[PDB]
C-alpha cells in the first residue's frame, strides 16, 4: 500500500532540496547546517547560517498525505547522493506536484538579480551567489549600438516560429569585439539582465573540457539563459568539434550565445561564418557621445561642466577608454570640477 | 521492444553520437529538415537523391558483383554552402537516423573505430564532419572505410 | 518450475526500458523521476518529469 | 575613499572591487607596504600564488569567490604568469568577479603585462615604488636613528 519514488543526481534534484528547504509544514530532524555569503547594500555581512534537512528521515505533509523523505550518501559523498519519496496511500499524483512546485521554485528568478552558472564537468552548477542586475542605462556604448541589439535579439526571440516554418535552426549568436575596456562584458550582463535570463559562461581554454562535454554542456543549458564564451579568440576541444557544437547536427536550439575579443582577426572564417555569429558590432574606445553620456552618468545634472569636460577630451587627442574615464570619475567621486581638471591624467597609460 | 524503439517519430530525425564503443541518442529528437528548405545549385540534389536512392535500390547487384554494399559521399566547397544543411535534409527524407562521429576524439582508437563502424543502428547514415582535420592512424582509417 | 532472462547493459536493454516505460499494464511500486524536455514548436520548450520504473 | 562609498558603487552599477599594483626595483618596500596597509585596516592577507601549477580557473575563481570576509587579496610577482590568461581576466573583472575585495599586486616587471591586466578596471591604482630618494634615505636614518 505504499509507492516509493527516487531520483538521482540530476536537474530535479537540487531543485527538489530548494522545495523541501522551504516547505513549511516540515518535521525534520537529522539537519545539517550550510554557510552562505547573504548580503546587505551598505556591505556583505556574510557567513549567514542556514539549517536544512540534509541526510537521514524527515516528514513532510504537503497536501495532506504525510510523505517521507530519505536523503542518504553512500560510500563516497559530487557522488553517490540521492534523496527517495514514500507515500503510504497509493498517492502517487502528488509526487508530479511535489516535483512541479520544485521546478517553479528553482526557475523563480530573484526579481533584481542575475544568476550565473559554470561548467563543472558535463553540466552547469551555480556559481555563488546571486548578483545584482546591471541596468541597461548605466552601459555607455555608441549611438545605436545598444538599440541594434535589443531590437535584433528582440525580434529574434519573438520569431520563433518563423524559424521552424523556413527550416532555419532556432539560434542565435553574437560578436562584441573591440578594444579593452569598452563595455562588452557589461552589456552582457546589462542584457541578461534586462530579459532576466542567466549566463552560462564557458571557459572552452579549461583542458579538462572535452568534445563530447561541450555538446553535452551546449544541450543542457537552464532554461532561460545566455551561453558566454568570453575570448572566443583564446582557443583539449577540437577546432572542428567547436565548429560543429556552434553550428551542426549536434547543435541544440533556442540558445543565445555571446563572444566577446580584443583581436577579431584571429578568428578563422569559419567561425565568423553568418550562421553561427550572425550579428557582429564593434565596440570601440570613447567617442565623444560616450564621454557626454558617461559624463551626465557620473554627474547628473550640470552641463556646462559636461561641456568643457568633452571640449577638453576632444583636444587631448588621444583614445580613451570608457574604462579610463569611469576610474577617473571614480577618482572623483562628486567633484565634477575635480574631474575637469585632472582629465590630463587620462593621457598618461603609465 | 525492438519495434517501439526502432520506429521512427513521423517528423523528427534521431541523432546517435560515439560514446565509447558504441553509439547513444543524443538529447532529443531534432525536427526533420525539409530537402525543398535547403537551396543548393541546379541537378546537384536532384544527383545525389538519384545516386543514393540507386544505390539503396539496388542491394542484390552489388552481391552479385561482389562489390562491397557500400557507398561513401564527399561534399566539399567553401564555409557556409549548405553541406551539413543536405545532409539533415536528406536523413530527415530517407528517415535515417545520424551517427556523428569525430575522429579528433583523443579517446577514439582503431579498434573502437571498427567496432563502432560495425555496430552503427540500423537506417543511419554515418556522417564524418570535416575529415581534412585528422588516436587513430591513417592505415586504421583507411582500412576501416575499406 | 520458473525461468529467467538476464539482459545487461546490451542495445536490447535500453530498448527493454522503453518498452517497460510504455507499458500500461505495468504495476511498479519503485519510480525514478528523470527530467526530459518536451520540444514543441509553438511557444519554447520546456522540461517534463518523467516516472520511469 | 574605497571602503567609505560602498552605496556609491551600487548606485551606478559599478562593481563594488577595486585593484592595487605596487611596481619597481626589488626593495622598494612593497610587500613590507602590503603588510602595513594590511595591519592598518585590520584586515587579514590572502596570499594567491597563480604559478602553483594544480591550481585551475575554477578553482581560481571559487578561491576569489570565497573569501574570508574583511581580508586583502595578495598577488605577488604578477608578471610570473595551469591558470589561462583569459580566465584570469574574467576572474579579476568579469561575470564571475567577487564583490567589496581589495587586491593588490605587485611586480618588478610592469612592462612584462599585458594591456588587459593593466586596464583600468582590473588594476584601478598604479603607483610606482622606485628606489631610495634622499626625503626616504632621511626619514630611514630618522627611523632607525631618532
Ligand atoms: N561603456 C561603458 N559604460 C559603463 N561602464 C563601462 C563601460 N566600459 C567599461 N565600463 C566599466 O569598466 C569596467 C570594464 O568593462 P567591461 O565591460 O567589464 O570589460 P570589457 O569592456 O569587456 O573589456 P575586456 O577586458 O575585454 S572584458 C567595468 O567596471 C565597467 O563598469
Ligand atoms: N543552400 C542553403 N540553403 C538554405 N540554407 C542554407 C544553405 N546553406 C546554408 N544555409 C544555412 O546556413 C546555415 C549553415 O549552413 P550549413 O550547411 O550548416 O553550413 P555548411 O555549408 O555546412 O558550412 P560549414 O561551416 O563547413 S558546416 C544554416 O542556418 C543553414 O540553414
Ligand atoms: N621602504 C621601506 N621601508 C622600510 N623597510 C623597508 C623598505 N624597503 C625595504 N625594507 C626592508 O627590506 C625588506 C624588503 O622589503 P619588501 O617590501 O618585503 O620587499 P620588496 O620591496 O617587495 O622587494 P621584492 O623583492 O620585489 S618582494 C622589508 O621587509 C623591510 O625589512
Amino acid at each position: 500500500i505504499v509507492d516509493l519514488e527516487i531520483q538521482s543526481k540530476d536537474k530535479s534534484y537540487a531543485w527538489f532540496l530548494t522545495w523541501m528547504a522551504k516547505h513549511p509544514q516540515r518535521v525534520s530532524r537529522h539537519l545539517s547546517v550550510r554557510t552562505n555569503y547573504i548580503q546587505h547594500d551598505n556591505g556583505s555581512v556574510s557567513t549567514k547560517f542556514s539549517l536544512v534537512p540534509g541526510p537521514g528521515n524527515h516528514w513532510i505533509r504537503y497536501k495532506g498525505a504525510f510523505i517521507l523523505i530519505k536523503r542518504e550518501r553512500s560510500a563516497k559523498m559530487s557522488p553517490f547522493e540521492t534523496v527517495t519519496l514514500t507515500t503510504l496511500y497509493r498517492d502517487k499524483h502528488l509526487f508530479d506536484d511535489i516535483l512541479n512546485e520544485a521546478k517553479d521554485i528553482a526557475l523563480k528568478t530573484t526579481e533584481g538579480k542575475t544568476v550565473i552558472y559554470t561548467s563543472f564537468g558535463p553540466e552547469w552548477r551555480k556559481f555563488g551567489q546571486p548578483k545584482a542586475k546591471r541596468m541597461l542605462p548605466s552601459v555607455i556604448l555608441d549611438s545605436g549600438i545598444k538599440e541594434g541589439i535589443l531590437d535584433d535579439v528582440y525580434d529574434f526571440m519573438k520569431n520563433g516560429k518563423w524559424y521552424s516554418d523556413r527550416g532555419i535552426p532556432y539560434r542565435r549568436g553574437y560578436l562584441l569585439y573591440g578594444p579593452p575596456g569598452s563595455g562588452k562584458t557589461s552589456f552582457i550582463q546589462a542584457l541578461a539582465g534586462e530579459l532576466d535570463y542567466n549566463i552560462c559562461i564557458l571557459n572552452l581554454s579549461e583542458n579538462n573540457l572535452t568534445d563530447d562535454r561541450l555538446n553535452h554542456l551546449m544541450n543542457n543549458m537552464p532554461e532561460r539563459s545566455i551561453l558566454l564564451l568570453e575570448d572566443i579568440d583564446a582557443a583539449s576541444v577540437t577546432f572542428s568539434g567547436l565548429l560543429n557544437a556552434l553550428d551542426g547536427v549536434t547543435s541544440s536550439e533556442e540558445t543565445i550565445t555571446f563572444m566577446t575579443t580584443n583581436h577579431p582577426e584571429k578568428l578563422d572564417a569559419a567561425i565568423m561564418r553568418p550562421g553561427r555569429i550572425d550579428y557582429k558590432v564593434f565596440v570601440g574606445n570613447a567617442t565623444p557621445y560616450q564621454v557626454e553620456k558617461m559624463f551626465m552618468k557620473f554627474y547628473p545634472g550640470e552641463t556646462d561642466i559636461c561641456k568643457k569636460f568633452v571640449n577638453s577630451v576632444k583636444e587631448l587627442d588621444i583614445t580613451v577608454s570608457t574604462a579610463q574615464l569611469q576610474g577617473l570619475f571614480v577618482m572623483n567621486k562628486d567633484a565634477p570640477h575635480d574631474a575637469l581638471k585632472m582629465v590630463s591624467s587620462l593621457r598618461n597609460a603609465n
